[PDB]
């Protein structure tokens, strides 16, 4: 789906190893989401209100959200292959 | 673009900041490729060939590759927002 290469990379793996990869991805997504949220909390007011854009702090936050969004494609792809969403916590 | 959320996240940014994000992305991609290369070399022959698939070392390599591919969607999306491939290293 989102990341076709995953299909080829996971060929030859048992559903068990794929579930391991999927659970790992779900755990990572929560970490990336909370990391971006923490960064958002201390962003300057002009940026939070949407009147100002740019600056090193704002870019660091954007990079955190980009990383989070990119990694989600891995989560959706793995869940898609596994056939279910494992419980990780 | 592949990573659609990136389009919303960069709105209002100057081409200079966008290029900064793109260059960082390109450097990251290169580091992720190198990383995946290093891991692959040390993988057993049974795995490299395909006569064997699984294990903690193989899954680790697969995760490095999945991360590499996922991050490329960021690079491609940013390049498209910038309007050109910037020089890096």
């Amino acid at each position: 789906f989102e990341l076709r290469p995953v299909i080829g990379l996971t060929r030859g793996l048992s559903s068990a190893d794929i579930e391991t990869l999927t659970a790992n991805a779900i755990r990572l997504h929560r970490q990336l989401l909370e990391k971006a949220d923490q960064l958002f909390q201390v962003l300057p007011d002009d940026i939070k209100i949407g009147t100002a854009a740019g600056g090193e702090q704002h870019l660091e936050y954007i990079e955190a959200m980009i990383e989070m969004h990119a990694q989600m494609s891995a989560v959706n792809t793995l869940v898609g292959l596994l056939g279910f969403i494992p419980k990780v916590s």
